[PDB]
């Protein structure tokens, strides 16, 4: 292929719990190696992994904590950050056992900023010091959840719970209908929107669902200008479930991810993208058109031993997938040419069941992928203030 799947793996220090309790530390880091000790130093021989980069801490200072969240953006976010200004396709996945540092590595804290806010600001303050009369940048932000087999709109003023459809287009391929889109233009828009989809997460029985994926995506287009040409890249920014073992399909998107994972490390007709709904939206990411990247957290002490393993081991093989990414130039004018050459087949073939409303569906989202930007604008604008005045009947 081109390139291969980049593979980093983090380690969190050891927490209060674990220095108190006195939990043997078993994970240390050797540049981009890690070392796996055994938990009782007959088999306990230490097990050495190595990937692409390695992150470590040498303790939960603020500084260490600040230094490593630095490292990790300079290290994948600003190489994706290029990719997305390049026109590439290009994804970020954490992937972990609960506890692990997923969550803190995509998003972070408000005093320790992941992946994602870094990344939405230094792409506004790029767009914004070269955007010229000659150059134009769009960007549009999507966030859904997947949980239990089902998606929700994690942008969605009413956190309704309501379930979005996952349908799959013989030109567009596998999409979330009526999954919102919605127009950005400075950082505080995607902010609001990022704080407000974060309090929307599934609830558990007892604290946030472990159990569900976070898909957060960023689209970029970058307009050259008698005439205008166009390049889009697409960043998906993605928070997984936690790898752990059960303590009906609730755990299917994760399996099925590693079934994937493991089938690629090893035209897709025996790659069971299609067997889970994460694996089926997120086909392209893994062995497709994607510049792709795996951040595997894991924990220090013994007691998480088999899940550390586990994990690196996943890893281990997630380095041996080889993507093949290309620069998406003027997509959307070839999608709609494509969408509605099949509108028109559709329309003749009708003429002599399954294809009645499935022109419906081809015009719809022509129609709705036509829809001007100012429009666009209006309907974030609309949805802002109306999160303006929900917090209004509410106070
Ligand atoms: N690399 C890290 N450095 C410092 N603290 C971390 C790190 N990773 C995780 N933590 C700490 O442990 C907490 C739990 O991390 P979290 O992101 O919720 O893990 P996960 O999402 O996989 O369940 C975090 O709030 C953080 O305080
Ligand atoms: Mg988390
Ligand atoms: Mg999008």
């Amino acid at each position: 292929g081109d390139s291969k799947v980049k593979v980093a793996v983090r380690v969190r220090p050891m927490n209060r719990r674990e220095i108190d309790l006195h939990t043997k530390c078993v994970v240390d880091v050797e540049a981009n190696k890690v070392i796996l000790n055994p938990i009782n130093t007959a088999r306990g021989q230490p097990k050495i992994f190595a990937y692409d980069h390695c992150f470590w801490s040498m303790d939960e200072s603020v500084r260490e904590k600040c230094a490593g969240q630095d490292d990790v953006f300079k290290c994948l976010g600003e190489n994706i950050l290029q990719n997305a200004f390049d026109g590439y396709n290009a994804c970020i996945f954490a992937y972990g056992q609960t506890g692990s540092g997923k969550s803190y590595t995509m998003m972070g804290t408000a005093d320790q900023p992941g992946l994602i806010p870094r990344l939405c600001s230094g792409l506004f303050e790029r767009t914004q010091k070269e955007e010229n009369e000659e150059q134009s940048f769009k960007v549009e932000v999507s966030y859904m959840e997947i949980y239990n087999e089902k998606v929700r709109d994690l942008l969605d003023p009413k956190g309704s719970r309501q379930t979005l459809k996952v349908r799959e287009h013989s030109v567009l391929g596998p999409y979330v209908d009526g999954l919102s889109k919605l127009a950005v233009t400075s950082y505080k828009d995607i902010e609001s929107l990022m704080s407000e989809g974060n309090k929307s997460r599934t609830v558990a029985a007892t604290e946030e669902s472990s159990r569900s994926h976070a898909v957060f995506k960023i689209t970029l287009t970058h307009t050259l200008y008698g005439t205008s040409g166009e390049k889009v890249g697409k960043l998906s920014l993605v928070d997984l479930a936690g790898s752990e073992r059960a303590t009906s399909n609730i755990n299917k998107s994760l399996t099925t991810l590693g079934l994937v994972i493991s089938a690629l490390a090893d035209k897709n007709k025996f790659v069971p993208y299609r067997d889970s709904v994460l694996t089926w939206l997120l086909k392209d990411s893994l062995g497709g058109n994607s510049k792709t990247a795996m951040v595997a957290t894991v924990s220090p002490a013994a007691d998480n031993y088999d899940e550390t393993l586990s994990t690196l081991r996943y890893a281990d093989r997630a380095k041996h997938i080889i993507n093949h990414a290309v620069v998406n130039e003027d997509p959307n004018a070839r999608i709609i040419r494509d969408l509605r050459e099949e509108v028109e087949k559709l329309r003749e073939q009708l003429t002599k069941p399954e294809l009645k409303d499935r022109l419906e569906e081809s015009e719809k989202l022509i129609q709705e992928m036509t829809v001007t930007w100012e429009e666009k604008l209006r309907k974030t604008e609309e949805i802002a203030q109306e999160r303006q005045k929900q917090l209004e009947s509410h106070h």
